């Protein structure tokens, strides 16, 4: 009907989509099903079940499948987010997680896939040599034939990948036919089990490669000649004065049915772990037994490796890997974000069900002794899982070989394409050599490097030792795929819109934890090494991207960190639950281009206590075309002054023609979007009456109006020459805060920040509210600093200039009276707080008409007449 | 002569210095020495030597001393940088590494100190019970006696810490007297070793708590009666047909000298590991032996714990811990930055030399069987190391007890002070409860919590099991102390001036790696838990600091990240090794407040390709007091447009009185210090001749002058309405870069940034140099980008207006002819490149006199007459 492929899509298809079909079943389901079902299912699942007991084997398969299922959910969350690139899964992961995580996952998954092509070559060799056509001799035969087979497969992939594309379907056919034959044998074996017997001497297990009859004697022509096994246990071979060993004269050889019915119920026997160390004779705890020992013969089938749980999880994990292959055909899809998630999750559920079913079936169908036989012995040298099959074990012996060769081809085509895809992205420099492609878009040097690493793997010619390394690399890939999603969801990374029905970051975090535990339990030895390798590749990719875009290595790294923080800061709720003053100190520069008020900087330092944001801005009057040198010089001056007063922050000079216009630009333009200020700190215009130009107060009131309009808070410090330095202290004093009807946020917050500095540490706080005891106490209760309160009420007209404003606020959603009431306020404040070290004091808004600006300044001067040090405060905003 | 103490200085002594003597020996040396010499030296060092073999014991002691020495170097680097606060080591660590690392190290060191108070109480109890005043019965005796002793010590430190301060000198005296007695015994054991014999049955060692003579029969009144050991190996006790077991009738009991001479040469025997598992009889591979077996008796000295290498390193590590106690008496110092590093490093060298010498002395003076005896058995119940002393083992057994109870007092004074110091800092909120102090400043709740944790430790009543947890916590403390230093030195963290003669960041990195390996080798399953607890405390402290200073949790967290990156960015070389265009796109806003040139944003996105910094700036002509609504509206519009054109960056609007002045402020004030732009991208003023207002081109040339004076690059795009979009592409085309005489760097770097985008991907590049050939080829080969070259030389007059300015540059570091030559340049440029897709072109500077601005604009206009899409480029800077 239709011809399809299971391979990956490298740069060949991505460059095609960059220059400018199949559904869910044939597109993202069958490739994943063909790539999860590996050699393990046929060569090591039985041994794992036997060695672990059905309970712990079920636990193993469940833990592995849960790691891989949470990784599938994270990978589907990656697939749905944004447009899915036409390339393989690597391109999806890159465009979804940034080039850093993309390169880390790419290299770890690549080493995984290479060592998988090695494991599959070892498995095909083991099947060909042990079962198809018959210690260290076996290992060296495997080394030699595996190297020959790898050279052949490398040539196959290099010359004729089109034929791999054509016969991927035949490979999947073989896989599914083998699995269905396993199930048909398992079901048939219930009523009619096959006649595969096993010789067993007492409770010690015998081999069957050389023995023919499970009897201590055979009778040819009614002659009690002793069986061949007598020769394999007694150095007499004739029974004539047979000097037989200890355990042989006592016990009984029995031909136990090796495949009992699924209804026979052997599961009660093998429901428990064995974990016997290396070289122990395999015992069935059912048959009779003597107690003498010693006769360690050559025919006793032995445990071939010191097995443990932590070892079994590693040996079995490479049978569930392959879910990144689910999306290796993502370019040829109709609805990517719909086909990929459902396809991957359904394929993983299918394979998990197949494994969890075969575990229990093997528990109930194969004898508890033939399971622990890791090389298909004791059954006349037949595949143990093969004994469960309807036609013959040869269908499995052939299907497994063809499937393992097909998976080797798939992973020897998927590894170099992935490596050249990582190379052409210029993510990592040194891999550029591997970008070299063939004419039709096929890798040349990547294939050679893949072959070299696969050979390095094959040098360890044992599946039982190649599986842990493969599992560790794939576990690192899955751990990063889960962690990147969890991180980008928590921190609210920009362009992280996971349009998935079931993805929650708790799933990805639980997956990261599960698979990290798997890594470390399997082998912390390899786990630390893999984590460090992946971390180094990650940091190196980040450094290279920095040096590529910003131009410097470490400079650009910090630059990128700052840019990313500010960007993340933009796509958020611009309001904050608490109000904190981020100061903009408007320093006044004299004609000497020297700060006319260092006390402004000292007080800003005292207010922020060296933490937070402090932008010190200043305007130089003149033309920028002919002042840039003076601008840089004054900037160095202000930076030295800031560093001298321990102010941590930045400086900005604007050369403008009009000081008023310069300030009106500074107030509204300082800071990058997100890092805006919300308070403007000014110095009082001393000697405003003594200036015949009157431009002092005009500029001051213009700045006040601009700050009020911009909705920023305002702190005008008056008599700033008396504000203390850093080195001196106050022995004792009182900050008297006069919190009028309005702006309780600032008037209550500032003295708390100020008393928190060492200079103002030894002073007390006195709130002389003029605008109730419990409500004010709550704020003090939260600030956790005792602050004596007191109320001094006066007439409304006395507070007219305030309450008028209040009315204007309410509706929003005479001069002689204002002056003589400012003098009444003066009388109270001076009589109560003359000796205060710092008097905070609320401000009225400037008049709506610009004519009363002189009157406004006279009002302020009166309101502050006689006080040693005043901090005029105005809220202005929301808070 | 003088009285001192070795305890810590908490917040009580720091608030004194905030409100407002000893040298090196008595100030930093003796406290560190008295705190490193713990109980291990006396109770488990001999056992470790025995069960490890002198070689591996030396390796273990060397690794521990190596980690502690590298951590001492990092801590000295912390101590020298800046002023040393008057508080304990915690205040130094905090002020040097920030509150996050300060709190993490504080809590890890505090858990360390609590479990150290527990280990020292267990050790004092073990010495009292086993050696001074005599399986699970012993464990329960230790539990109950340790709980009683802990409640006593807690009461002592709560009531009467002054007497502990007084007797710290007596405790140190005890330590030194004990160590000198050990050395004097080792020396006297050269000629005349002591008479401590051990009964040994062949090569199997016997106990001696109940035996009297190491003979099978003693003779009272000429009667060869059987010895008591007969009563312990033979259930006859009469010799009248005695039925003795297997091993006893064959072998011989011998009185082997237990302490041979130092020159005896027994070291050759115990120079190898034993690592025997649990319950194994201790075997001396020197004496004769039969081969019979079976006699498992009660008098065989048995290995009391399953020793291993990874267990031994953990059991021994808590004898090198305590280096932070060196600077726990820093407030009472004369020259802190000189006294702390020298004192700490000399103390660690002294203790390391003592340990490395005692390892070899124990190897070569004590029989290889008495060393592996972990409870001083087989020597009539005396301390193993005690047997090596000049007067008697009693001096050592009393000195060790007094030293260990003194160190218990020390750690129950040092742990709660450190906890109240971490509480009063309000670094971690929930610990605020423990901030309460006594009248004289002594912790009350902190002492109770320390008592609770120490009791939890004591409930595991075994030094051998408490030591790994203690060692893991101190290892985590040292790991953070080495990693924060490595990071702050590499990343150029502000205020990180390590004024030390020998501190190089490679040392701290090596220490970090060393004792990361130590953690994991000791117990990876404990170590991951410790790392995760420390990481959670670290991130929670960072979050609380963000919420405190900025006002919000996650928003403020990204804010802190951005501010810290910018600060770190300031104190660096302001130049960059590479130049990369960081664009300021100047969008001109029409009277309708709509973006007059979206193609500006499109081309900016194509130039930066979604990465880098793009500040889109625009000026709104008008008065700010009555326009802020329009400002927010236009800002939202420009932000939506930036998102529409795939531009990632920030938007700044300035409401200015004069458009020219607004742009002159924007060009010099955009961006925070460090994140400054370097290029200004402008749109050409189309229809300047048809708009009879002379201010259009005036404003344009003013912006050009401002850019040139600011030393920023300039990119004027002309005919921008026909520039492409993001969706469309080019089939085939040539980006022709016409590098006129100067400013080649940008003119060549731009077309590669352009062609690296999907739009311009399918175009070619042509460098039409006018004013060698191989010089370009080498630059392009270094950049790994190839293009097509062509050279078109012309007459000098034609480029006169250029060359003039070039000469004015070389000297630094008419108009009608200019127009007739711009027309000649036009001839050639069109004849070669008329049908190009994008013609880059260098620019001449604006005239010096602002009168010829009409002439300059006519020059430009004719130079670009007839070209489809021109990108005028001007260097301006260094590059
Ligand atoms: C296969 O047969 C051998 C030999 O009969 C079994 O070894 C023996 O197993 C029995 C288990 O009942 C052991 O008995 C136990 O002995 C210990 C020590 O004496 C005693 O404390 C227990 O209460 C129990 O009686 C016996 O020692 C052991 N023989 C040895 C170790 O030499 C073997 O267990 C059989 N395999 C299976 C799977 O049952
Ligand atoms: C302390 O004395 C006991 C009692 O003899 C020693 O145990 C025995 O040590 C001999 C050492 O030669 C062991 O012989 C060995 O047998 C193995 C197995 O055939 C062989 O491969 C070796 O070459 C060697 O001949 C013997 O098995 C062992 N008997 C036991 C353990 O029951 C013990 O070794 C002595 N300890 C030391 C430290 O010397
Ligand atoms: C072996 O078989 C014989 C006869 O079938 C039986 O008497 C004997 O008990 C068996 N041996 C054991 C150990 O059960
Ligand atoms: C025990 O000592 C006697 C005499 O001293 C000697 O004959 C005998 O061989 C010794 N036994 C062993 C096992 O060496």
């Amino acid at each position: 009907m239709a011809n399809y492929t299971n391979l990956t899509q490298g740069a060949k298809e991505h460059e095609e989509a960059e220059n400018i079909q199949m559904g869910t079943f044939m597109g993202v389901y069958l490739p994943c099903l063909q790539n999860i079902f590996g050699v393990i299912l046929f060569l090591r699942l039985t041994w794992v079940v036997g060695t672990a007991g059905v309970l712990q084997a079920f636990a193993i398969v469940l833990i592995c499948c849960c790691c891989t299922m949470l990784t599938a959910i994270s990978m589907s969350a990656i697939a749905t987010n944004g447009v899915v690139p036409a390339g393989g899964s690597y391109f999806m992961i890159s465009r979804a997680l940034g080039p850093e995580f993309g390169g880390a996952v790419g290299l770890c998954f690549y080493l995984g896939t290479t060592f998988a092509a090695a494991m599959y070559i070892l498995g095909a060799i083991e099947i060909f040599l042990v079962y198809i056509v018959p210690s260290a001799a076996m290992l060296n035969n495997m080394r030699v034939y595996g190297t020959a087979f790898l050279v052949l497969m490398v040539l196959v992939v290099f010359i004729g990948v089109r034929y791999v594309n054509k016969f991927a379907s035949l490979f999947l056919a073989c896989v599914i036919v083998s699995i269905l034959a396993i199930y048909a044998g398992a079901i048939k074996s219930s009523f009619a089990p096959p006649h595969f017997p096993v010789c067993m001497l007492g409770n010690r297990t015998l081999s069957s490669r050389h023995i023919d009859v499970c009897s201590k004697t055979k009778e040819i022509n009614n002659m009690t000649v002793p069986s061949k096994l007598w020769g394999f246990f007694c150095n007499s071979s004739q029974f004539f004065n047979a000097t037989c060993d200890e355990y042989f004269v006592h016990n009984n050889v029995t031909s136990i049915q090796g495949i009992p019915g699924l209804a026979s119920g052997i599961i009660t026997e093998n429901l428990w772990s064995n974990y016997l160390p290396k070289g122990e004779i395999i015992e069935k705890p059912s048959a009779k037994s003597s107690d003498v020992l010693g006769s360690l013969n050559h025919e006793y089938v032995l445990v071939d490796i010191t097995t443990s749980f932590t070892l079994l999880v590693g040996i079995f994990f490479p049978s569930v890997t392959g879910i990144m292959a689910g999306s290796n055909r993502s370019g040829d899809l109709k609805d990517a974000q719909k086909s990929i998630p459902i396809g991957t999750i359904l394929a993983i559920l299918t394979t998990s069900f197949v494994y969890l079913s075969n575990v229990v079936l093997f528990g109930a169908c194969i004898e508890g002794v033939v399971l622990r036989d890791k090389f298909g012995d004791a059954v006349k040298g037949n595949l143990v899982v093969g004994t469960l099959s309807w036609p013959s074990p040869w269908v499995i012996v052939i299907g497994s070989f063809f499937s393992t060769c097909g998976a080797g081809l798939q992973s020897l085509t998927g590894a170099p394409r992935l490596l050249q895809a990582i190379a052409k992205d210029n993510i990592i420099p040194f891999l550029r050599v591997f970008g070299h492609s063939k004419a039709n878009g096929e890798p040349t040097w990547a294939l050679l490097l893949t072959a070299a690493i696969a050979e390095l793997g094959i040098l360890i010619a044992s599946l039982d030792l190649v599986a842990p390394i493969l599992s560790m690399f794939f576990l690192m890939c899955y751990l990063f795929v889960n962690l990147a999603c969890a991180l980008q969801t928590l921190l609210r990374t920009p362009n992280w819109r996971p349009r998935f029905r079931y993805y929650h970051w708790a799933l990805s975090f639980m997956g990261m934890s599960i698979c990290l535990a798997l890594m470390f339990i399997s082998s912390w030895y390899y786990a630390i090494v893999a984590m460090v390798i992946a971390g180094m590749i990650y940091k190196y990719i980040e450094y290279q991207g920095a040096e590529k875009e910003w131009g410097d290595g470490i400079r650009g790294l910090s630059l990128s960190a700052a840019r990313f923080a500010l960007l993340r800061l933009e796509e958020g709720p611009p309001h904050t639950k608490n109000w904190r003053p981020q100061l903009l100190v408007l320093l006044k520069l004299d004609e000497d281009l020297h700060v006319k008020h260092p006390r402004l900087l000292t007080f800003a330092s005292q207010l922020k206590a060296g933490k937070g944001l402090t932008i010190v801005g200043s305007v130089i009057v003149g033309n920028f075309l002919e002042n840039y040198g003076e601008a840089l010089a004054a900037e160095q001056t202000i930076k030295h002054l800031m560093e001298a007063e321990k102010v941590k922050g930045f400086c900005q000079l604007v050369v403008a023609a009009k000081l008023r216009e310069g300030i009106s630009h500074l107030i509204q333009s300082c800071g990058l979007g997100g890092m805006k200020h919300n308070t403007v700190v000014m110095g009082w215009p001393n000697g405003w009456r003594q200036s015949e130009d009157a431009r002092a107060w005009k500029t001051f009131i213009g700045t006040v109006r601009v700050t009020t309009a911009a909705h920023l808070a305002l702190l005008v410090a008056k008599n700033i020459s008396f504000f203390p330095s850093n080195v001196e202290q106050f022995s004792e004093g009182n900050i008297d805060v006069w919190w009028i009807v309005h702006d309780g946020g600032m008037l209550m917050l500032l003295p708390f920040l100020l008393k928190q500095h060492k200079v103002w540490r030894k002073c007390s706080i006195r709130i002389f509210t003029v605008a109730m005891k419990k409500d004010l106490a709550t704020f003090l209760y939260h600030l956790r600093i005792e602050a004596e309160v007191e109320v001094v009420e006066m007439h409304d007209s006395d507070i007219s200039a305030y309450t008028y404003e209040r009315d204007l606020m309410m509706e929003q959603r005479s001069n002689v009276r204002r002056m003589h009431t400012a003098v009444k306020l003066n009388e109270v404040i001076v009589n109560k707080s003359h000796e205060a070290k710092l008097v905070l004091l609320n401000m009225p808004g400037p008049p709506r008409n610009p004519e009363g600006d002189e009157n406004y300044m006279e009002f302020l001067e009166v309101l502050t007449e006689g006080l040693e040090r005043v901090l005029l405060v105005r809220g202005g905003g929301s808070e």
